[PDB]
């Protein structure tokens, strides 16, 4: 239950950003295609509850690791926005900053 686990509040954030195999798998899970959503549901359940409109009261580190993951995933394959449309869409407040960066860099959703 919450606990402290390794370092600050992070769910093996490493394995999720270690390679597209996991970053994509999770991103694919966000689409609830099958045998993926439920699996990553833990990370999505803990994320939506923490990151973004979920735990504004939380410390702050989470916000850092997140953005870092947003900047990394953004360039990794800007699949983020894709997951955003599938989840965290109604939010449209925090990710806005996460997207603003993609504007300064150029890396934007591969919308055809």
């Amino acid at each position: 239950e919450d606990k402290y686990t390794d370092k600050y509040d992070n769910i093996n954030l490493d394995e999720i950003l270690a390679n597209k195999r996991l970053l994509v798998a999770y991103v694919n899970c966000v689409m609830e295609r099958g045998k993926c959503s439920p699996e990553g549901k833990e990370l999505k359940e803990h994320l939506q509850d923490a990151i973004e409109n979920g735990c504004k009261k939380c410390t702050e580190n989470q916000e850092k690791g997140a953005y870092r993951v947003i900047e990394h995933l953004i360039k990794n394959e800007i699949e983020i926005w894709r997951e955003l449309t599938a989840k965290y869409d109604p939010t449209g407040n925090w990710r806005k900053k996460y997207e603003d960066r993609a504007k300064a860099a150029g890396i934007v959703i591969p919308e055809e």
